[PDB]
């Protein structure tokens, strides 16, 4: 249930060794406490030493998470990326294009670290590949620490990492969630929820706790960075989010729901040279920004048009319970598609609506307009709308009903798509449709319905989480967290009572009736 | 439940090509019905046209095989060998050196075909490589027939055809059954039976037919092989038996039980050149031989010394029903380690004590002494010795008892642990064991049991299966099979009430209570 590992350095070795239990003379240390079977969550706990240069920091963070967590993250592997352009695989083709791709682009970014030896920016990328590094050689039991280049191999632990980013690789390279933000009533809180749409194979979790001491530059008289604290919800062997939702230490809350990209002639700015992908973006910015602005600016630096996501930064420094708009700094939004990033201050928005719902349309119309959503409007109509899609429609109805911090898990949850008129699809056979909620289940759409797009089909897919967060919670690092799909109003998910009972699973419970808790 | 396969070639492209159903102008077909839900088999019925030279028809019997049971063969890897040498291997070490000894046995062998093109023995080399290679290419979904040299990977489909000769590999790269053969009172009638040993694991079972045009040598000159028709237990992907238990049309039954070697100074002769490994000069001697002297002569060319097995030929086109003894011919005895191979006559000793039993310990004195048994015995006693050990005893009173059909099949289901004192094991707490019977079940030994050696622990392995055939019923190339753990005088095993529920067993039956079936 509970494991306790700390790496040492040896000075007069100088060889790297795991010891169980808590050493706080080691350069890092990892505690694991699994409650999967109660929660349907993971725990992590994770923390680097101030006294050892950075580089060996991360490098041992992910020799120590490996460490406690490497049955999940085997059956992670298992479920979900065991045969993701394997041995036998027919698509011989793209696959081998991939891994060229991948192959150039970390050897661009082992290029640029060693040309820029004084770089704050390409020392935070650095400082996330030896994470990457670390967490693959610990579950690999040999440990070998890189004072200058290193190799990733490109099909192992990195696969854990570029999920996101494979969404729009796959199609660049020719292959065959829900966010709400709520000012409450008299601006008495601002509450922060978000709810990850995924596969139900993915739902091994982990709620990661990282307390470190990295620096900005390479030099030891460079200030900490403002982002060492950091909670986020997590899966095994991901050194970062996927979801995205995290609390940092420096004020901020950072989350995304996923936008894509439907206009081909974008591909051409997916390079492997001069982009760097979005999880290594995304890690670099949360670690860097001290503002919403701030982390605007670091994040848009190497565009890959991978992984193309609505942000949502909020940050509660500029937040004044009780108080009036501050006219700035509290909510910023950016919006990614390739070649393109807009940038925004929400603020006054934010204030003037009292919320801002997120839901996997870009709101700005230049992004709206440039991958390609108007044609699929004028196709197919509202669902493809901004305003006018199911979702949009939901939140516009009952997001005023959000008072409180269980009404908004209330809401993140919600599906009642056989009876709410907002879940009917016209053009669908049966009209109804699990997909039109704010908490998705496909799996309750029937094998045999009428639908005029894949997204409305029946699929092992749906609402996995939600975490909610408030003024006062990040400021304790602290959110309220539900694991599972969806089951105030729809039947709980069972894998064994399921149309996908044959599925891998490893490691997940057969039903899925768990309540949110409190994290820590 | 059940697809048909052929493969076209169009003479006009010249492509080959899959079509659905049953064509006879096709190069080959194949035909599974999968009927593991309620007998524990599958059944594959495979056939090569003779108006194409045999290579092709070889090439064309994989293709046709590997397409009729991809789902099959999908499960089986996952089951068993998916993460053996993978990506994240720690042995690092030990599977650098197997990749490196299987592409120079694979070259060698390449080298050696190239050299002897008119060499009958090579061609039947070849044949076997390129049914290989044809299940390979159609299980990735692109054929590929060569007329020259070919490239075999180490750790594709190829695993699948070594787990046998894996057991002497390793140890030898430095890595860190039971039959009854029994004539019936007054010589009426002479049963054959063999019951494997194996990971619970392995137990997706396809009994296979397969019926060829091969010819002797590589000219149409050459008459057609004595063994085209085959009958053979067998696994998804695995295009020999493993078991080993083969009724082949040429009138003969083979089977072995495993010996092993625990000599390490005969490691020196398992070599990657002067070496064919054993699974394909089983499925040679099979092919070509007439007699039980001509098997023994062809299998023992080229000895790897890998998969180490007591091999028993019954030559049933020498048994002359109610018939006094023929004095030669009838059952011919083959013992295997490395740098040495013992073949006899054992007609005489059959009819003088009317059985022969074989239980994983070799007969043959010289090769007990060579393998390094008698310091096993003066160490642990009588467990490791030829006739003194539980098996050996349970035969010697046992056996007279099989008088029929029914009869051998409850002798090779035998298992009574908890009441025989023949399972009694004096070194161990508890004293019975499960693993001292005719068919194991060493998943009902305690996990905190006492043992003095790894044999006898709790395991998820045993005796996993029966096939029994006699003098008619190998005439009519059939046989009676039962498939699953023995549950006779032992509770039925049941993956999910058992210790080992968390093992990967895709495909499989949860509760395993099968009877005995006739084949066909
Ligand atoms: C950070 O600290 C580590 C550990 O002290 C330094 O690594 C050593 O570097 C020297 C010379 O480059 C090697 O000979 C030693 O073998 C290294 N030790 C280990 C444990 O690998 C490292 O140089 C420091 N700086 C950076 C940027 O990594
Ligand atoms: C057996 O038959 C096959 C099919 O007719 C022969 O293969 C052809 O060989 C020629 C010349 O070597 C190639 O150009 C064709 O492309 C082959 N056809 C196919 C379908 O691949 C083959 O040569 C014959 N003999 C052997 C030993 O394979
Ligand atoms: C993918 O295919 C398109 C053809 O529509 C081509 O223009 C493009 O260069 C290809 N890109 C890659 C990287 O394969
Ligand atoms: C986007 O496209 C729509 C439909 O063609 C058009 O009416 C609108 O002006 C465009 N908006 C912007 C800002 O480009
Ligand atoms: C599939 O739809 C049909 C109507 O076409 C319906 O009668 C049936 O209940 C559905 N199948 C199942 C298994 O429920
Ligand atoms: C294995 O190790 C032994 C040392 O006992 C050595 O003599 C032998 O050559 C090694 N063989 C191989 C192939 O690794
Ligand atoms: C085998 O070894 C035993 C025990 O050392 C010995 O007594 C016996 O003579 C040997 N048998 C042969 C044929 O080598
Ligand atoms: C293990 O053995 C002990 C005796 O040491 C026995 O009491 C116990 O029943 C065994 N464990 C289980 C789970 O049965
Ligand atoms: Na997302
Ligand atoms: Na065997
Ligand atoms: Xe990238
Ligand atoms: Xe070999």
């Amino acid at each position: 249930v509970s494991r306790t590992r700390s790496l040492l350095l040896d000075a007069a070795s100088g060889q790297l060794r795991l010891e169980d239990g808590f050493h706080p003379d080691a350069v890092a240390w990892a505690n694991l406490t699994n409650a999967i079977r109660e929660t349907g969550w993971a725990y992590l706990d994770l923390s680097t030493n101030g006294r050892y240069n950075d580089s060996l920091q991360a490098y041992a963070a992910g020799v120590v998470e490996a460490s406690v967590s490497e049955e999940l993250i085997y059956m992670h592997w298992m479920n979900t990326v065991v045969n993701y352009c394997g041995p036998f695989e027919y698509e011989v083709g793209y696959c081998e294009k991939l891994k060229n791709f991948l192959e150039a682009n970390l050897e661009w970014m082992q290029r640029e670290m060693e040309l820029n030896p004084d770089s704050p920016y390409w020392h935070q990328v650095r400082l996330t590949l030896l994470q990457l590094k670390g967490l693959e050689d610990s579950y690999e039991g040999r440990l070998t620490f890189p004072t200058g280049r290193f190799t990733i191999k490109p099909l192992g632990f990195l696969l854990l990492q570029i999920s996101g980013d494979l969404e729009d690789l796959e199609p660049a390279l020719n292959k065959t969630c829900s966010a709400l933000i709520k000012l409450l009533p008299g601006g008495h809180d601002l509450l922060v929820a978000h709810n990850t749409w995924n596969s139900y194979q993915n739902m091994l979790r982990i709620i990661k706790k990282y307390r470190l001491q990295f620096r900005e530059g390479p030099q030891e008289e460079y200030p900490l960075v403002a982002g060492n604290n950091l909670v986020f919800s997590s899966y095994p062997g991901t050194i970062f989010s996927g979801d995205d939702f995290y609390i940092l230490g420096s004020g901020l809350v950072t989350l995304e729901t996923t936008i894509g990209n439907k206009n081909p002639a974008l591909w051409k700015y997916v390079q492997p040279q001069g982009c760097v992908l979005e999880w290594i973006r995304n890690v670099v910015a949360n670690r860097l920004a001290l503002d919403g602005a701030t982390w605007a600016d670091v994040f848009k630096r190497f565009n890959s048009g991978t992984y193309n996501n609505q942000w949502m930064i909020v940050d509660y420094k500029a937040f004044l319970p009780n108080g009036p708009s501050p006219g700035s700094r509290v909510l910023t939004i950016l919006e990614q598609i390739p070649g393109m990033v807009v940038v925004a201050d929400k603020t006054a928005e934010l204030y003037k609506t009292t919320y801002w719902a997120s839901y996997n349309i870009p709101y700005f119309e230049t992004v709206f307009n440039a991958s390609g959503l108007q044609a699929l409007v004028a196709q197919y109509g509202d669902w493809f709308s901004y305003t006018k899609n199911p979702r949009a429609k939901i939140f516009q109805r009952d997001q005023s009903l959000v008072e409180d911090m269980d009404a908004m898990v209330r809401l993140m949850r919600y599906n009642d798509f056989l009876h709410d008129p907002l879940s009917l699809c016209e053009a669908c056979n049966p009209k109804p449709n699990a997909e039109n909620a704010i908490s998705a289940r496909s799996d309750l759409n029937p094998a045999n319905g009428s639908y005029p797009f894949q997204a409305l089909h029946q699929r092992a897919h749906g609402g996995i989480d939600v975490k909610v967060t408030s003024f006062t919670l990040a400021k304790y690092m602290s959110m309220l967290a539900a694991s599972g799909p969806t089951w105030d109003q729809c039947p709980p998910f069972q894998w064994s009572k399921s149309p996908f009972h044959s599925m891998l699973h490893m490691g997940q419970p057969d039903l899925w009736m768990f309540s949110p808790i409190r994290v820590p």
